[PDB]
């Protein structure tokens, strides 16, 4: 499914993303938004062979597992094919583990590059 802005913003805080770790919902909202366009289902091929799933992008070399990656850690310890449901929990619990590894949202290469430094706040605005 394709999220709309207040209301991904809304299923992201009733799973807890609000403030979580540091980030304020606006920046996981800016995150999604940029990373798969609010997709449940994007997926994207990269140079190492690994592939990045669903709602927030997340890479099956550290993360995930999709039986098909050298090198896979599966760190969420999660098959990817269930980050590409509609329902966001599977990819919400595993962007907590992302976030608490030690850097931070900059996992998130959309989030470093377009949505850090700018007024986040503006993604949750009238909702
Ligand atoms: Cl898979």
């Amino acid at each position: 499914k394709v999220f709309g802005r207040c209301e991904l913003a809304a299923a992201m805080k009733r799973h807890g993303l609000d403030n979580y770790r540091g980030y304020s919902l606006g920046n996981w909202v800016c995150a999604a938004k940029f990373e798969s366009n609010f997709n449940t289902q994007a997926t994207n091929r990269n140079t190492d062979g690994s592939t990045d799933y669903g709602i927030l992008q997340i890479n099956s070399r550290w993360w995930c597992n999709d039986g098909r990656t050298p090198g896979s850690r599966n760190l969420c310890n999660i098959p990817c094919s269930a980050l590409l449901s509609s329902d966001i929990t599977a990819s919400v619990n595993c962007a907590k583990k992302i976030v608490s590894d030690g850097n931070g949202m900059n996992a998130w290469v959309a989030w470093r590059n377009r949505c850090k430094g700018t007024d986040v706040q503006a993604w949750i605005r009238g909702c």
